[PDB]
């Protein structure tokens, strides 16, 4: 379904889903 | 369904999805 | 479902899911 | 269902799923 | 349901899941 | 000399890549 | 000289790759 | 001289990587 | 020199990585 | 010279691999 | 070295430094895949 | 490095001191691919 | 070296210090996979 | 090394000083994988 | 070492030094994988 697929990548990754609310 | 392919990006990724109200 | 595959990334991973209000 | 893979990655990984109120 | 596989990573890992208000 | 940040979010690169001089060979 | 931060949350990756001059060879 | 962080959360990689000059070779 | 911190939490990976000049070889 | 913590929390690597000039070889 | 693939390299009295950068330094392949 | 396919480099004296580049320094490759 | 395949590499007199850079330090591969 | 696949590397008077780097230092492979 | 694949290295007044990195030092393989 969802499928994340990073190659070096420089930062953070956010696949977070179906969370309520996220704050950073 | 939903695919993220990142290769060599500089920055970070927003795959989040069906996230309620996501504040950065 | 929801697959997270990260290769040789600089930063913090997030794919925290239905987590009730996340304040990093 | 929920598939964690980090390949030599630096930073702290953040899987943590369906968690109430996460502080960090 | 839930895998988590660090290979090599440089941090803490945070799997913890269905805990109530973690405080770090 | 003093630096700091107080409530920034930083979500991604940063490239100073800074280096002394140093006069090799 | 002092520095420091006092709640920032930098998500991502800094590379100063700072280094001392050497007059290497 | 003195540094310090007071509230500060660093998620993330910092590659300072200094070194002190060393006249190899 | 004194350097300190108080409630700081470094989620990650900090490569000072540093040395001592040593004119080796 | 001292140095000290009072409440830090590091979750992770911190890698100084520091080491004293030895002029080897 | 002859009659079959092959990949060499010879060096000396050599230096480098270079800043940061996103690939090996001085690398050479034949038919190899440099996917690091 | 003859009668087959072959990549070679010979290098003396040298110094490269380059900033933030997204590729290898002075690659070289005969067929490979550089998918780094 | 010869009637099949082969990598080989000949140094001496050498120094290098590099930066922070995301490959290895001056390597060579025939075929084989750098996917570290 | 002959009439069969082979990978060697030789070396003298060496010196190696690299800054943090994501790879090995020097590597060499025929057909193997670097998958540290 | 011939007829059959091997490997093999030779070094004689070697000296390394290098800072942290990810990966052995001066590693050498045919075939085998490098999964540390």
């Amino acid at each position: 379904n969802f499928l994340v697929h990073s190659s070096n990548n420089f930062g953070a990754i956010l696949p977070s889903t179906n969370v309520g609310s996220n704050t950073y």
